[PDB]
């Protein structure tokens, strides 16, 4: 079936768990520490020498959004034709131009930078809410009216993002109710209220 | 038909172009200077506030490799099936994760931090080398036996890494043919060759 091989951290892996749990997927998590890591022994045998890695079978893959891809594929969490798939990329893209920033912040310079980033993120936001409402007025998805890889990976952006600036989405309606929505799905609700994840710290600095 | 809205560099367009004029696809250039990118009305427009921008008929995207998977989605060059298309993402990506830290370096710190940068290289190209030994002794493409997009964005990654670091594929034999290889592809020449890609620089700051 599938395996997870990540740190005990949600970070890069967050949004794929959610897919999965939400998707009634079962998987293996194979929970790696800093000191097997500073071992190296694993680290040599990643393509890009880092995680998470992730098992499908045989296929093994690197790289997040490799995997959110893989599984919104195979799932069929990726746009009802070729048009929406582009429009699933693009928002995605995005997603991960922000998560970059984000986790730079978070291992870069917390301290120095955190107003600064704060004081971004409206106009970082805002793409997102727009999206939203060129799509029913925001009322299902990302993208079309079935929910994508980019859903789940737009929506831990927005989880972390709260903890991160409580209330940053009080100025976009749409998003908020976005994310109270797909937090209320049956699925996603109980795992994200599940230890496997609410014990799991954001980041690995401890910077949240 | 395409029209590719972008400045007057290679960036984050050559990949993509590379790839239309490789399959033979007709697209419409639309140049954007720091005049007119300095107005604002246009970056507002956008998105994401930025460039690239792309236009397949009445569809308009926004992010490169958006642009990339659409093209290679929509003209085939996406995989023989979804293994193979996780493996082209998982390229990709990697593409992109270097592009990132070129670009940090190029707009960033290009004097401070290209000896650090020149000094990395070959740990971080390593990883393709080692794709390409898996696959037919990298023989036909960075995935299967057909091209796909990340063959263009690898082969763009390539080309401008021996412009910064002059023979850092001397160490990597497959990368090198490959190189040369795409390079000698009859549209491709042609294109690399034209005054179209020739006399544009690679970056908007004069640095490379
Ligand atoms: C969310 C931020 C985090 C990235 S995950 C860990 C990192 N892997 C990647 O960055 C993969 C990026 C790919 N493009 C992708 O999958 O999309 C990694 O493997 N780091 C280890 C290494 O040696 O490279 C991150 O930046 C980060 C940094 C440091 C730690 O550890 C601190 C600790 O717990 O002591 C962690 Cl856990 C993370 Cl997540
Ligand atoms: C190759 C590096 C380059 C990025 S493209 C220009 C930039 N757009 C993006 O970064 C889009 C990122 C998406 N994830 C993607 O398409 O992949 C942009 O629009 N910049 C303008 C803006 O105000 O946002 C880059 O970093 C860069 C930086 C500066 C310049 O201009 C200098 C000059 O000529 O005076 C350029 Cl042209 C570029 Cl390309």
């Amino acid at each position: 079936p599938y395996t997870v091989v990540y740190f005990p951290v949600r970070g890069r892996c967050a949004a794929l768990r959610m897919l999965l749990a939400d998707q009634g997927q079962s998987w293996k998590e194979e929970v790696v520490t800093v000191e097997t890591w500073q071992e190296g022994s694993l680290k040599a045998s990643c393509l890009y020498g880092q995680l998470p890695k992730f098992q499908d079978g045989d296929l093994t893959l690197y790289q997040s959004n490799t995997i959110l891809r893989h599984l919104g594929r195979t799932l069929g969490l990726y746009g009802k034709d070729q048009q929406e798939a582009a429009l699933v990329d693009m928002v995605n893209d995005g997603v991960e131009d922000l998560r970059c920033k984000y986790i730079s912040l978070i291992y870069t310079n917390y301290e120095a930078g955190k107003d600064d980033y704060v004081k971004a993120l409206p106009g970082q936001l805002k793409p997102f809410e727009t999206l939203l409402s060129q799509n029913q007025g925001g009322k299902t998805f990302i993208v079309g009216d079935q929910i994508s890889f980019a859903d789940y990976n737009l929506l831990d952006l927005l989880l972390i993002h709260e903890v991160l600036a409580p209330g940053c989405l009080d100025a976009f309606p749409l998003l908020s109710a976005y994310v109270g929505r797909l937090s209320a799905r049956p699925k996603l609700k109980a795992f994200l209220a599940s230890p496997e994840y609410v014990n799991l710290p954001i980041n690995g600095n401890g910077k949240q």
